[PDB]
């Protein structure tokens, strides 16, 4: 007996097109999404060229419309030069992404004043998300309060961060957050197995106490999001390993395993992979779209999942219970038992649908 | 220039059919909903007969399918005799409603043990909502914790109640709540104008400090819901006035006025009348459904709104800014500038749609 789920949404993926297509492209990354039970993805802007201006967004839209197999929205990225210049295209994006720490990106902001300028100029009704670790969470929350608007914190990874967000929510501040599966299911204890190259990720893997704190504070976590960050094995194990893990194909099986163990409920999962992504990002419904999972099937994660071009996974060897059997997208069978059945280009930009625009005052 | 909103959802209405159809019926109450920009309603079970058993639910389903002009779900009601008997029909309902205080209902529970029995027997994945005032909020929260599940608190009306819920959320407890417009826009100061009959409502109108506390704690309020509770003027002003206000036609204009004044944002409104109702009750999307509002139009609420059979309103004389111009439901024009254009029976039971079932473990 299969369980029917709505179409799940991952608000944090790196699909590497343009410019990094040996790592992933729209076609391979959205195949990975479908095989993970994900029917909508929000793609980050740290591509080559980065999606920091109208011409780059126009290019990315066409590459996505031609390559994506599931539906999508594209983030814009904040830069040191583009505040006040994105108003005409802002509403066509998933939101604005701020890179506030060191990671796999060149979108460097050198001053909190630049953060303030983005918060002041980006339309107030549209989402802002931030890569903000440790004290940077508190710093970006201050900027959000000074500018009287909301912020969403990407991949919360530490006890310190979840407790700070908890305290902010207790004060009624408009902050939401997401957590990635590696920060729930891996820790410092896995670094010996992974080694120092494969283990590179930002935020870094946390201690057992960090992991435990995230689980204990599940009520504070609004979304799960993979931070699917594919790089090839050669890159991960070479002389300058880039940070990041692939994760679209493993996220739902890991979480279903936790549901089966009673660590969270099916509802808790659906809030975090469907309803809260929709409401934070004003993402539209997908007609005739659903996912069928088999909660009884036990398997062990192999050395690489079938679709991501990363061709490796840090979850190798973990025993899971639960698998995606079938995905129906927009009335067509998109995935069945390892076979993707929709071509590149089947997916659409949800921000172009009338129901996908973010409502605003005239 | 009109603003397009998604189809709004009211999770707390009394449509009076069966058995009270001089007050309202499915056809008139759903006309009122559409004119208020509401495209989906969840109807309470305190009808005559009350919806407390499978035969009564079957009757109500047919009356709703024949009379409703917008989409709907029907609550079941808890009684002193039905715990453990609703399992086969529970999934077809909006949820289970517990009447835990004195109000317009006979669904009396005489012991907290009966509350526990309902929480133990009702399927754990399906919604439970409660009329629970003052200390009853804390009491039902205890029952929910003892039985390890969630609860939703109907029409929170007091500083005491919102602060208790705030404290429970700070402790990570699974509780949500809604607030009705009369508890945001009326107070003890209006009782002289209303008089003691018209002014009867449960929960009663609060003090200015209660109203202020609800606004100050907007972050704690998950939903707005009208508690549309129509009674005729003769009944309200006669020898034994029943409690309740009609409210479908006035709720959105009152809230749009507040948005225009900067008291909450358009997003805050859409979370509370669309996204959070969807996620708490697992209510499905409505295809090709939207509401167009004119945020500039100033008007004064008259002595009765056009559609509700109540034929009176406690908001008479209040100046508002914002009005519903057009509603499209399921691809058809349902309402335009005072004219309802879909017949009784156009609306459907969302729990019968494949996407409207609440997901559960096998
Ligand atoms: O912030 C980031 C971005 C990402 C990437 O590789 O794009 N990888 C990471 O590990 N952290
Ligand atoms: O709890 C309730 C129910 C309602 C009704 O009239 O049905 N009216 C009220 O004032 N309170
Ligand atoms: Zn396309
Ligand atoms: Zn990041
Ligand atoms: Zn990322
Ligand atoms: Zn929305
Ligand atoms: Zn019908
Ligand atoms: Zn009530
Ligand atoms: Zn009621
Ligand atoms: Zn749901």
């Amino acid at each position: 007996k299969l369980v029917r789920l709505p179409g799940l949404i991952d608000v944090h993926v790196h699909l590497r097109e343009p410019g990094g297509t040996h790592k992933e492209d729209f076609a391979s990354g959205t195949a990975a999404a479908l095989a993970g039970g994900i029917t909508m993805v929000c793609a980050m802007p740290n591509t080559r060229p980065p999606i920091i201006d109208a011409p780059a967004l126009a290019l990315a839209q066409k590459l996505a419309e031609a390559g994506a197999r599931c539906d999508f929205a594209l983030f814009l990225g904040a830069s040191s030069e583009n505040a006040g210049t994105l108003g005409t295209v802002a509403g066509s994006a998933a939101g604005l992404k701020l890179y506030l720490n060191e990671t796999f990106s060149e979108l460097r902001l050198d001053s909190v004043v630049q953060w303030m300028e983005h918060f002041e100029t980006w339309p107030s009704h549209l989402p802002i998300v931030a890569h903000a670790e440790q004290q940077t969470v508190a710093a970006v929350l201050m900027v959000a309060q000074l500018t009287q608007r909301s912020v969403h914190i990407c991949h919360v990874a530490r006890k310190e961060e979840i407790l700070l967000i908890k305290a902010a929510k207790a004060r009624g501040l408009p902050v939401t957050c997401e957590v990635a599966p590696h920060h729930l299911f891996l820790s410092h204890d896995d670094l010996e197995r992974l080694g120092p190259g494969k283990g590179e990720v930002r935020p870094e893997l946390g201690s057992r106490q960090d992991v435990e704190a995230l689980w204990e504070n599940m009520a504070v976590i609004d979304c799960f999001a993979s931070d699917h960050a594919p790089h090839t094995l050669e890159e991960k194990c070479g002389s300058r390993p880039p940070p990041g893990f692939p994760g679209l194909e493993t996220m739902l099986p890991l979480l279903l395993t936790a549901v089966s163990e009673g660590r969270l409920s099916l509802d808790d999962l659906l809030q975090r992979l469907h309803h809260n992504p929709r409401r934070i990002f004003h993402l539209p419904p997908q007609e005739d779209t659903y996912v069928e999972v088999d909660l009884e099937h036990e398997w062990t994660i192999p050395s690489h999942m079938p679709f991501s071009k990363a061709h490796w996974t840090p979850f190798e060897g973990q025993k899971v219970k639960g698998t995606v059997r079938r995905v129906v997208l927009q009335g067509e069978v998109a995935y069945i038992d390892g076979q993707v059945l929709v071509p590149p280009g089947y997916g659409q930009d949800v921000r172009k649908w009338p129901q996908g625009a973010v409502p605003q005052l005239p």
